[PDB]
């Protein structure tokens, strides 16, 4: 059970079906903790995020596509990932803090 903590690239690509299963809430669209910063915490059982085969609930959105957000702004998260479609894909800067080997 090593600890580690690194920054992953996940570049994701609009699904023709949904496009993002993917949802990131910045601490305010959730009943557990507020007033936090975007991250993501929800996917689906047939989103490019699931199976991206890279992505889980957990990482830390703080430089998607540029925009690093600023403070907590959960609609600025949604407006990145619904500004995707405009090259077909996105990259998202996440933080990862690994805790079990």
């Amino acid at each position: 059970q090593v600890v580690h903590t690194e920054t992953t690239e996940v570049v994701l690509t609009a699904d023709p079906v949904t496009g993002f299963g993917i949802q990131l809430q910045g601490s305010v669209f959730a009943t557990e903790t507020l007033s936090s910063p975007p991250l993501i915490s929800y996917i689906e059982a047939d989103s490019p995020a699931e199976r991206c085969g890279v992505l889980q609930i957990g990482d830390r959105v703080m430089a998607i596509n540029g925009i690093p957000t600023e403070d907590s702004t959960f609609e600025e998260a949604n407006q990145l990932l619904r500004d995707s479609s405009i090259t077909s894909k996105v990259t998202l800067e996440i933080e990862f803090d690994v805790a079990e080997s």
